[PDB]
């Protein structure tokens, strides 16, 4: 079973990378099973919905009472040293409100860090029944 773990925000960094204070040590953390636009790319630059994407992400962290890291069953940190978890603000959690709003795209997917695919397959069909944003 996961556990959330609490976490401070040291700085938002886009759509799904952020700074976080975890116990006691600034880590960058991507966001697991979500692809968001980006607007640092060395190639296009900024993407469509990039700037909106990560508008979205740092307001949600920023506004939050409590912000929780959640590491799923797999690795905790990928190649370049990123913690990768799901992230909740007061309880909501920041991938999953993401792909509900059209905002990112579910990632291909790692077993065993896949818990909450289903969900986020789930919210990322209602946006784009709705034709939200990314869907647009």
């Amino acid at each position: 079973k996961l556990h959330k773990e609490p976490a401070t925000l040291i700085k938002a960094i886009d759509g799904d990378t952020l700074k976080l204070m975890y116990k006691g040590q600034p880590m960058t953390f991507r966001l697991l099973l979500v692809d968001t636009p980006e607007t640092k790319h060395p190639k296009k630059g900024v993407e469509k919905y990039g700037p909106e994407a990560s508008a979205f992400t740092k307001k949600m962290l920023e506004n939050a009472k409590k912000l929780e890291v959640e590491f799923d069953k797999g690795q905790r940190t990928d190649k370049y040293g990123r913690g990768l978890a799901y992230i909740y603000a007061d309880g909501k959690m920041v991938n999953e409100a993401l792909v509900r709003q059209g905002l990112a795209k579910v990632a291909y997917v790692y077993k065993p860090n896949n818990t909450h695919e289903q969900h986020l397959r789930k919210s990322e069909a209602q946006a784009k029944k709705e034709k939200l944003n990314i869907w647009s």
